[PDB]
């Protein structure tokens, strides 16, 4: 049934190569944002962040946070969601990256900053959606 949001998905152990994170839901009306937050402790490995209206543009928006400061803003322009629209997130973890695809597109990746794999051992998911599921596995 339906998840509550802001949700928290422990990954027992931390993350590792061929782990595959499945985030299926809907983006309500008049979504402002939507962010998944990988963290480790109160670092935040990898922060995936759509914003639906960013000076009137909808963009992507990853980074990392560590010791309460946030790094250097990567951005993709390239925008597959849309207010009202059911979607699903997948981050399949590779050696190197993070590497995410909506809709069964391919959309980004993200080179790891956070080297402790196994230390990345919570998922937070918040923003303007209905949560419908959020699971693991290994590929
Ligand atoms: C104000 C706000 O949105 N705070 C949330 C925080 O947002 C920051 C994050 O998105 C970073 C990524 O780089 O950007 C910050 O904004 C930048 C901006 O992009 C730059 O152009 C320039 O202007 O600098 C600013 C400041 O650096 C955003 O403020 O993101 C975190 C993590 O998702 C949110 O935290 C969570 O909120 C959840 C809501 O339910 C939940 O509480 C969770 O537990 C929180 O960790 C901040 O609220
Ligand atoms: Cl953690
Ligand atoms: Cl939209
Ligand atoms: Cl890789
Ligand atoms: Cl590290």
């Amino acid at each position: 049934g339906p998840l509550i949001v802001p949700y928290n998905l422990p990954l027992p152990g931390g993350v590792v190569p061929r782990m595959l994170i499945t985030i299926l839901g809907t983006v309500k009306p008049n979504a402002n944002r939507i962010a998944l937050d990988f963290q480790r402790g109160n670092d935040v490995a990898f922060h995936f962040n759509p914003r639906f209206n960013e000076n009137n543009r909808r963009v992507i928006v990853c980074n990392t946070k560590l010791d309460n400061n946030w790094g250097r803003e990567e951005r993709q322009s390239v925008f597959p969601f849309e207010s009202g629209k059911p979607f699903k997130i997948q981050v399949l973890v590779e050696p190197d990256h993070f590497k995410v695809a909506v809709n069964d597109a391919h959309l980004l990746q993200y080179n790891h900053r956070v080297k402790k794999l196994n230390e990345i051992s919570k998922l937070g998911i918040s923003g303007d959606i209905d949560l419908t599921s959020a699971s693991y596995t290994m590929i």
